[PDB]
């Protein structure tokens, strides 16, 4: 999550104990009924990206539905290229987040934290987290 | 955490998602031991207000919220004990020492509570009441 430190300035706080512990206990009980999807809307309140990863690969046994999961994200991305498109370069010298940045593939923790505290928000974290739950959507149907 | 108007990260309450798996928690677990580390996680980063709503929205299980209040101003009253204070702060417009109807969130404003949760160093009102919270679900857990 993010979090303001002593100075004022806003830096990742790690995914504590007790919320991985939670997930965990989420996945092994739900994992994917329909009922893990409120469940995991809640635990990855305030995820960057590279949060809501650590959390997807937390996830023990369903290979299939994993590999699901990240197709979906994958065309997810794409489309959001298509429909958000940017210059070939900041004009400056923040640029725009592609999908791949907002799946966290090809952006840094601190461009994510960058993003979801500007002003406006640009919300990536609750963009991947939409992403991320069109593709729980789908795979409840295999379970 | 949410941005306001000028532009500035500041805290936000219990969210709608937040209050809805913990519904959903209490729906299915309440009050067997599998609901601690669920309370436990639902409930990081609240101020008292924010778990106050959570024990608010147990609907139900009347005995077991009679054992937390119970519970609760045990703790309360063994805080004040254990933490001896001035009158109040020395210094004029110092943060006074939140007591234990503080923490509970009976005698505190939101502000106040914010203000001694993001202090340096913080007097995190919000984990100390959750302590007590799951001091009382320990007991509670017993009848179920
Ligand atoms: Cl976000
Ligand atoms: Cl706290």
């Amino acid at each position: 999550p993010i979090v303001q430190n002593l100075q004022g300035q806003m830096v990742h706080q790690a995914i504590s104990p007790r919320t991985l512990n939670a997930w965990v206990k989420v996945v092994e009980e739900k994992a994917f009924s329909p009922e893990v999807i409120p469940m995991f809307s809640a635990l990855s309140e305030g995820a960057t990206p590279q949060d809501l990863n650590t959390m997807l690969n937390t996830v023990g046994g369903h290979q299939a539905a994993m590999q699901m999961l990240k197709e979906t994200i994958n065309e997810e991305a794409a489309e959001w290229d298509r429909l958000h498109p940017v210059h070939a370069g900041p004009i400056e010298p923040m640029r725009e987040p592609r999908g791949s940045d907002i799946a966290g593939t090809t952006s840094t923790l601190q461009e994510q934290i960058g993003w979801m505290t500007h002003n406006p928000p640009i919300p990536v974290g609750e963009i991947y987290k939409r992403w991320i739950i069109l593709g729980l959507n789908k795979i409840v149907r295999m379970y």
